[PDB]
């Protein structure tokens, strides 16, 4: 049936282009929320630098208010992280749909659509892995700011502890 | 982002309805192929019944020609069997697509789309298995016709062979 196979191939092109537009919106929402995460990560990094500058006993109206804002930032970042992961779960469903559509296109013989799908899938996956590289960069720089905050905080902590032992030794002993 | 997720939900609704279009197209192509297969099946069935009526020497100058026609019938039926099985593989591919789309619609909260798709799949799968039930009836009746053809051939030619042995024993022995 010439018409039947011709139209069915074309319909699989509809599945491919619908799933492509969907996957594009999904990539865009994913990139958007990845971007918001990246922003929040870099923000938290700067906030770690700020809070680290406030280490040692000083104005809580600075130190612990910066900590409170850090709590707000953490909640924002984490909720957005969970939301981009919700999107990314749907995104893996979308990629899976596009791949299954490309296989339907092959099985029907819309190999031009199968190829265009596979290309679109790869372009999306590449762009996603690239913004994932940005994510890993941001997360590494946040981890570095955590490590600096650890170095400073712990340093001060141990110093104070030593002094506290020396001050406890002042009496009755 | 409620706007983002709502546009996403409509996008997935588009994937779900365009995949429902492809699934409909593939179901119609499948139903067509099933129908033409079932036609060739009932054809070969009746042809076997006719040929069974031609068993023995009664009209070899006809039995051999109905046999020749049966060869073409077998070829057409079997190539259509293989074809509609390729098509049904593609249909199960389309069902898998619509199922992954209904699941993405659920994961996206396009519940109206998800449920519409799920019941569309149920309708399609039932209608397919309805034509498949007709096909399985036809396959049962083809099997029955072949079985009775073999019964009739093995009986009539077995008794004629016994008579041929008895007639060969009449001479020189």
């Amino acid at each position: 049936s010439l018409s039947s196979e011709a139209l069915m191939r074309r319909a699989v092109s509809l599945v491919t282009d619908s799933t492509s537009t969907f996957l594009s919106q999904t990539t865009y929402a994913l990139i958007e929320a990845i971007t918001e995460y990246t922003k929040a990560v870099y923000t938290l990094t700067s906030l770690y630098r700020q809070y680290t500058s406030l280490l040692g006993k000083m104005n809580s109206e600075e130190e612990d208010e910066v900590w409170q804002v850090i709590i707000g930032a953490r909640a924002e970042m984490t909720s957005k992280h969970q939301e981009y992961l919700k999107l990314e779960t749907t995104w893996m469903t979308a990629v899976g749909l596009s791949e299954m559509a490309a296989e339907a296109a092959y099985q029907t013989g819309a190999d031009q659509a199968s190829i265009t799908a596979r290309n679109h899938i790869q372009l999306v996956k590449l762009q996603v892995e690239e913004v994932h590289q940005l994510s890993r960069k941001a997360e590494t720089k946040l981890a570095e700011a955590q490590i600096e905050e650890l170095r400073q905080k712990t340093q001060e902590e141990g110093e104070e502890r030593a002094e506290s032992e020396q001050e406890a030794y002042l009496r009755e002993d």
